[PDB]
RNA sequence: CGAGGGCGCACCACCGGCCCGUCUCGCCCGCCGCGCCGGGGAGGUGGAGCACGAGCGCACGUGUUAGGACCCGAAAGAUGGUGAACUAUGCCUGGGCAGGGCGAAGCCAGAGGAAACUCUGGUGGAGGUCCGUAGCGGUCCUGACGUGCAAAUCGGUCGUCCGACCUGGGUAUAGGGGCGAAAGACUAAUCGAACCAUCUAGUAGCUGGUUCCCUCCGAAGUUUCCCUCAGGAUAGCUGGC
RNA sequence: CUCAACCUAUUCUCAAACUUUAAAUGGGUAAGAAGCCCGGCUCGCUGGCGUGGAGCCGGGCGUGGAAUGCGAGUGCCUAGUGGGCCACUUUUGGUAAGCAGAACUGGCGCUGCGGGAUGAACCGAACGCCGGGUUAAGGCGCCCGAUGCCGACGCUCAUCA
RNA sequence: CGCCGCAGGUGCAGAUCUUGGUGGUAGUAGCAAAUAUUCAAACGAGAACUUUGAAGGCCGAAGUGGAGAAGGGUUCCAUGUGAACAGCAGUUGAACAUGGGUCAGUCGGUCCUGAGAGAUGGGCGAGCGCCGUUCCGAAGGGACGGGCGAUGGCCUCCGUU
RNA sequence: CGGUAACGCGACCGAUCCCGGAGAAGCCGGCGGGAGCCCCGGGGAGAGUUCUCUUUUCUUUGUGAAGGGCAGGGCGCCCUGGAAUGGGUUCGCCCCGAGAGAGGGGCCCGUGCCUUGGAAAGCGUCGCGGUUCCGGCGGCGUCCGGUGAGCUCUCGCUGGCCCUUGAAAAUCCGGGGGAGAGGGUGUAAAUCUCGCGCCGGGCCGUACCCAUAUCCGCAGCAGGUCUCCAAGGUGAACAGCCUCUGGCAUGUUGGAACAAUGUAGGUAAGGGAAGUCGGCAAGCCGGAUCCGUAACUUCGGGAUAAGGAUUGGCUCUAAGGG
RNA sequence: CAGGGGAAUCCGACUGUUUAAUUAAAACAAAGCAUCGCGAAGGCCCGCGGCGGGUGUUGACGCGAUGUGAUUUCUGCCCAGUGCUCUGAAUGUCAAAGUGAAGAAAUUCAAUGAAGCGCGGGUAAACGGCGGGAGUAACUAUGACUCUCUUAAGGUAGCCAAAUGCCUCGUCAUCUAAUUAGUGACGCGCAUGAAGGAUGAACGAGAUUCCCACUGUCCCUACCUACUAUCCAGCGAAACCACAGCCAAGGGAACGGGCUUGGCGGAAUCAGCGGGGAAAGAAGACCCUGUUGAGCUUGACUCUAGUCUGGCACGGUGAAG
RNA sequence: AGUUUGACUGGGGCGGUACACCUGUCAAACGGUAACGCAGGUGUCCUAAGGCGAGCUCAGGGAGGACAGAAACCUCCCGUGGAGCAGAAGGGCAAAAGCUCGCUUGAUCUUGAUUUUCAGUACGAAUACAGACCGUGAAAGCGGGGCCUCACGAUCCUUCUGACCUUUUGGGUUUUAAGCAGGAGGUGUCAGAAAAGUUACCACAGGGAUAACUGGCUUGUGGCGGCCAAGCGUUCAUAGCGACGUCGCUUUUUGAUCCUUCGAUGUCGGCUCUUCCUAUCAUUGUGAAGCAGAAUUCACCAAGCGUUGGAUUGUUCACCCACUAAUAGGGAACGUGAGCUGGGUUUAGACCGUCGUGAGACAGGUUAGUUUUACCCUACUGAUGAUGUGUUGUUGCCAUGGUAAUCCUGCUCAGUACGAGAGGAACCGCAGGUUCAGACAUUUGGUGUAUGUGCUUGGCUGAGGAGCCAAUGGGGCGAAGCU
């Protein structure tokens, strides 16, 4: 008859990320005439981290083409980039680690680092440390581009999303044991407030529908429906199998 | 006074009669509408009826009932609000934690070896490291106290004491909600659903109470029915007129 | 020749759910005037018939047709109750029970009083406030009213009467 | 107040009844956590407790020391009083009464932003309103610079509009 | 305007605009500089002891901010030059043909010293006048040294840790650029972050307590309630115990006794858990030095395993420095 | 000032946390292991409502949801059941709307066929389950071996009278003089067992057994100290109270202070004491009843937010089939 | 989210249905009559097993007859029903009510009255009629279901059937709908809600109407006795026993019941302590023996005195070790929690096994889990006192009450009596011990703040000396007193 924990995670209060150090949102710099038509040089100033995140980031400065400052971007750091490096962000860039570029200008086996969903926003795809996306395929005709994703996945994206050229820095950061339940609280603190998490045979059935019984035991199958309502979909969701994978 | 005889009130029992419904049988009658029209009879039977009215209004008593309903009494339910000054958790910005033990990597030198390399002594000062203060906690005495110093305290003994550490202030989360390293814990001495006001004099077949005198009469705990078995209706037993 | 079965005549012992016979106590009815006896009339019922039955109309009969006691009939409104318990006797279950369950009458509940030392129910008796007399059941050594009778006849000795 | 009528918020021993008062208990339990007091004097009606002096002790710098934050709000400081209060007393008091006391350019607030809170535009909403914080806004009211001019005046010439 | 340079000089024209800096950063370790405190040796002043001794013991013995100069510390700053037979160097490290060592400079901090302030004040002493209760007057003094793994602050250098990287914004400054401005050689102009001078800084808070009696717990309640300063001895020590500065009056009463029962603290012959559900409670052990340590093990531990010896006082002797 | 020590068994790896006010633990957490969902028109979740909001200043080495619980070592069999999931394969059923027919219409009938459910695959580190029955070896006994039945498989590796074994104080060994205790062992184990089983250092205010040392725990008690109690001066409550307060027996609501019969009975008191007052504290929390609830669960009955699906509207322009 | 999750009940749950009915009995000769009384039955079956008429006689047995036998068919005789009538049982029935045939649909359409249960309500079932229309039989008649006693169902809603029926809202026609009358679809908790759990996290109103502990009744069961005497006892009923039977007692067992207590009587065991009982283990005094002695057994008077130390276990019980004269059994609210303890059971945390889908459960195991108050009355223990003898004191008496001692060992008797031997006593006497009691401190031991005197750490008084502080600084020895 109580709010289960994951139901009181969306209403947001005491479940937020834990933004106060980050640096800024991680982003490539808005598609404009350079980039659409030729390319851009900015040059690495700095290569930071950024608190609740694995990846380096990297502090990138351009010209403004239309008026005399220097602009800042904050883009996610492909692993090789230094600081005092030349980035060049265009249609016209070049096949180096560290530049932008469109997809569909590229070869097709090449890898990429930020990888834009849709063509205009800034990268969406493989941002997570040590993460790539494959470029696989070309389709001049309806400007399309197949490309695999850090999951295995296929998908077809416009022939103009740009990406960073090669995979970003951080390395196999899990490969790592944490070993230490304080490592794993220092880990969490920084990102948001899920760490220490409770075991639902180890409730109540007020606030779990696995809680309860005079052993802990689920009780019922913990594979549950898809179109469970929220406070009973818990366990195992939609899972299409269980058990141990042996053979894929 | 009077055997007999007569008219017989009210009321009672019975037999007839009449009105409406409904059955059975049956032959007639009526006409500015001749009809799938209208009326009539006899014999049963259903009616809270008729058969020379008794009602209406007012007052009083008793009984039943709806209402706060003889008085006091739930556990609950609903609506709208007030709280994170305690505590729980996240965030922000500050403050704090004797003295010792062990001796991780890195480094120096020496010695042994044909080499490969090994051994030895130092140096170094790691660690959710150890002993142990302050702090934080609260194991046992099942100690003290138990109308207490105290609506949870005190004594000794204890756990931890560089970390998932302790703590001030500022912030955020509000009741079927929050928050929970999870005990249904905590959420202002209140938590298996806070507190405040109202709906509300909530309902109670259950418990308690129910205020002057004399006189007269005087019981039942049984029948039948009931989601009936601590209660009712019903008949009985009672009193009054 | 013996042991069985079978039959016949006998013999012992029984029955809440066996019975020929069959009480006591018990249940119903009757013991008149709404009766009895005469005539007559009605009927669509019944029918050999003036039949049968019923109804109705007149008339005559009082020794008021056992005992005992008592004044009856009738209507309306109606409270409380709807936990009962006990005793003689009958009686079911149970080893039994101050157990559980029935029948009949009385009682306690609702009830005091005399007696049972004491006691809801046993025995006597039911109650306005008193005086005198007399009893019931029960008693009469002393408590404690009354045997302080020259009471009658026996029985009995108990170092748990 | 009696009598004749009328009308009731009309009669109490109880409700772990309501409010108020009062007993026994009972001059009882008790005034026992953190070592500790003593001598003399003064004031005074009055001294175990006040003040001074002397002595003996304790806190032992992680204090029973010296200063702040929060909170309190005059408790601060003199003078006086001896009602009540300071669970014994008091000549003492954080009590009572009467007066007095807090002085800033440079100590803070004030200013800034933080986690966050919150209008407007917009959106929703029966509605009080609430969602949202850059999102779906014509969101810059400013500027030494230059020009057009009014010469407002110590109209030379620079400040003004 | 000066210096090869690091950079220096008292100013050192310049807007819109652009760039940057400061504000602006965690925890821990180890070293080094500075201060305050502590300690040691003398010299003064005042006290204490003097039964005997003690040239004795105690107290006290200043220089704010802001300027100026000089030490001291730091530098990932410059110039010369070119290093292996490598050298320099730290407690640790670490550094070097991307320029070591060496020599010579530059900058930053300078809370230390001297100086202006400044002795006139303050303090300690010794006296003399009174203005019932004079910032009175007067004399004398306010001196010289030494130590340090000492304590506490502070400044710096260099490390370690992090799947943790430890604010923001007001506000202030520097630079790049050069739109413009200012005068015709005048006792000059624009301009000036240089020296001095003139005026102003409003509003609110400010007492006291800050706790075994000023707060919360119904109270003068053994509870709770955030901080800063921090002496001597012993000692490893912010331990415990004693003391100085400062504070207090035993925690809302006293007196007289010293029964039981209690609460708190001890001891106990011989035995040694036989007590009890159960070694509960108490007791044993304990510091440091020197030896010596098993099974097992994830090879790190176990480990202060277990077990044994020693420990005072006094008088010396060696060794360890500048 | 200032550790008693040793040999083991169980549990949990450790450090950490926890029921403020009876439970500090073996419980929770943990790293490690494993599984599931999700490529953003998304997953999970909030929201009365807005293309609102949290994760998210995020992007699969990430978020979200679960289980187990360090290391080491293994993690067996079963997809019948219940879940979950996958493609619809002629396909069964299946609402509204729409279509067709009859009728004068209301209406009726028929055709058509969305999800879902059925049918079919997958899935146990999903929930869970892992029994029987016969036959069978040259002493007997067992059964390596062969067939079966419910039906999906029949308990593998291990471990054990275990914190899990009723019988049970199991049997054997060992520890003791004596052991329902302990340890080792056995195992047809009422009813052990594999994401949990079995091990294994270090650790633990965790549960247990023994030994050394130590002692007032005890034999078996004594004495001492401080504060009380005690007496005094001052001050001064509360709980509780039908009336009260000596017993034996009787009868009685079956355990009397009162009543009956007997024993008997002497003011006012002080310090103790714990036998009684079925002493006080609280309208028994156990148990039952009530057509009194509440917390929680579930194919109980009846619903509902949210979700999946069909239809109508916003909702338009061209082609092919 | 809301709600529900029956009742009865020798507590409740589980089990049953005594919840609607029928038969016999209980039941006490009218009728009625209870318990979770006894023995049983029912939720159906039947176009005939209904209705008439006719004709037959059944069960069983005996005697015969080819196969044919203990049972196949046929015949005769006996046959009061001993068969059958659907079923449970009871009643009833013979040219029946049974069996076989023939014809049939009275198992139909109607109104009332009545009986049964009963309130004289309903339903169901039934009886006697009356009015139709029929069946059968020659007819009298008989028949509106079953030979009789059971075999079943309201309101509301639905469905069907019937009247050339009524209404359908301003009138008319036609659909439709609503009525009136009679059937059916059902409520088995059967006078008739629509209904799953759990709670140890629990709550409330109550209940001694009702369980768990004491007490009371009872005494099956437990325990302890007796009577008879078949047998055992080499023989021999009774030294010692006691089969088959039978009579008792006890309330330390466990049941049975539910009278007291639910506005609470603190619920196991142990520890501590007192008293009581005797059904006597030992000890005193005795009697009997299959008593030679020693040992043992039975019984009497008898409860004065005693009945122990430990391992395991929470245990009560149990079992073992060991000592002993003996290691008897019991009661007192299963004595004794304002006496203690808290190991057990019996709250909330948690683990396992089993059960359950789950929440959760388990007289299954395991671990951790607050034990409050006396100052009142009495009782008891001690302490003052009080009434009376004029005041007061000394010395006394004893009414009454209490009461206390206990057991063992060794020497001697005595290697004696007795006995074949092995063995092996007793009385008197002597010396000592155990348990208990009452004292006491000369001695030994304990205590020790005489704070007595040395020693000693840290600090403090300038040092010496003398001291002090550290909640008794520590430690050695220690008088007195207590013990
Ligand atoms: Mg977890
Ligand atoms: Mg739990
Ligand atoms: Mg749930
Ligand atoms: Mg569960
Ligand atoms: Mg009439
Ligand atoms: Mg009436
Ligand atoms: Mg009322
Ligand atoms: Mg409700
Ligand atoms: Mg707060
Ligand atoms: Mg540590
Ligand atoms: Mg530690
Ligand atoms: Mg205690
Ligand atoms: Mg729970
Ligand atoms: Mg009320
Ligand atoms: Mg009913
Ligand atoms: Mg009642
Ligand atoms: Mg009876
Ligand atoms: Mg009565
Ligand atoms: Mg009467
Ligand atoms: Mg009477
Ligand atoms: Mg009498
Ligand atoms: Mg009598
Ligand atoms: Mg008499
Ligand atoms: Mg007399
Ligand atoms: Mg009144
Ligand atoms: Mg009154
Ligand atoms: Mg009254
Ligand atoms: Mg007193
Ligand atoms: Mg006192
Ligand atoms: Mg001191
Ligand atoms: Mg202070
Ligand atoms: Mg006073
Ligand atoms: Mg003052
Ligand atoms: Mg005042
Ligand atoms: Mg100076
Ligand atoms: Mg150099
Ligand atoms: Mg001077
Ligand atoms: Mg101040
Ligand atoms: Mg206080
Ligand atoms: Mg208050
Ligand atoms: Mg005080
Ligand atoms: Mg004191
Ligand atoms: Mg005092
Ligand atoms: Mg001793
Ligand atoms: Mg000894
Ligand atoms: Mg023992
Ligand atoms: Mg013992
Ligand atoms: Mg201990
Ligand atoms: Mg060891
Ligand atoms: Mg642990
Ligand atoms: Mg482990
Ligand atoms: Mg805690
Ligand atoms: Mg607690
Ligand atoms: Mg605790
Ligand atoms: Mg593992
Ligand atoms: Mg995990
Ligand atoms: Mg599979
Ligand atoms: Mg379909
Ligand atoms: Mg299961
Ligand atoms: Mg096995
Ligand atoms: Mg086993
Ligand atoms: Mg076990
Ligand atoms: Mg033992
Ligand atoms: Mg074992
Ligand atoms: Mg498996
Ligand atoms: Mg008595
Ligand atoms: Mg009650
Ligand atoms: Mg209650
Ligand atoms: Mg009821
Ligand atoms: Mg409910
Ligand atoms: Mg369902
Ligand atoms: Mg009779
Ligand atoms: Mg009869
Ligand atoms: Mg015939
Ligand atoms: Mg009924
Ligand atoms: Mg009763
Ligand atoms: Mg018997
Ligand atoms: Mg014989
Ligand atoms: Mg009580
Ligand atoms: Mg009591
Ligand atoms: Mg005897
Ligand atoms: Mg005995
Ligand atoms: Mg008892
Ligand atoms: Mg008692
Ligand atoms: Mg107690
Ligand atoms: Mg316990
Ligand atoms: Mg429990
Ligand atoms: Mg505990
Ligand atoms: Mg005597
Ligand atoms: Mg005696
Ligand atoms: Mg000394
Ligand atoms: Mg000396
Ligand atoms: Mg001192």
């Amino acid at each position: 008859g109580r709010v289960i924990r994951g139901q009181r995670k969306g209403a947001g209060s005491v479940f937020r990320a834990h933004v106060k150090h980050r640096k800024g949102a991680a982003r490539l710099r808005a598609v404009d005439f350079a980039e659409r038509h030729g390319y851009i040089k900015g040059i690495v100033k700095d290569i930071i981290h950024d608190p609740g995140r694995g990846a380096p980031l990297a502090k990138v400065v351009f010209r403004d083409p239309y008026r005399f400052k220097k602009r800042t971007e904050l883009f996610i750091a492909a692993e090789g980039i230094h600081t005092g490096q030349f980035v060049y962000c265009g249609k016209k860039a070049q096949l180096n680690i560290g530049n932008v570029l469109p997809v569909g200008t590229m070869p097709e086996g090449t890898i990429v680092c930020c990888l834009e969903e849709k063509p205009g926003d800034r990268g969406k795809l493989a941002r997570a440390s040590g993460n790539y996306a494959t470029v696989i395929s070309h389709n001049p005709e309806t400007k399309k581009t197949r490309v695999k994703l850090p999951s295995g996945s296929k998908k077809v994206i416009s022939s103009a999303n740009r990406a960073v050229v090669g995979v970003v820095a951080g390395g196999g950061r899990i490969d790592k044991p944490i070993l230490k339940a304080g490592r794993a609280y220092h880990k969490y603190k920084a990102k948001r407030n899920c760490w220490p998490r409770v075991r639902g045979v180890a409730m109540n059935p007020v606030e779990h529908p696995f809680g309860g019984g005079n052993h802990q035991h689920i009780g019922k199958p913990s594979t549950i429906r898809r179109d469970a309502p929220a406070g009973r979909k818990v366990g195992l969701i939609a899972a299409r199998r269980t058990g141990r994978l042996r053979g894929t």
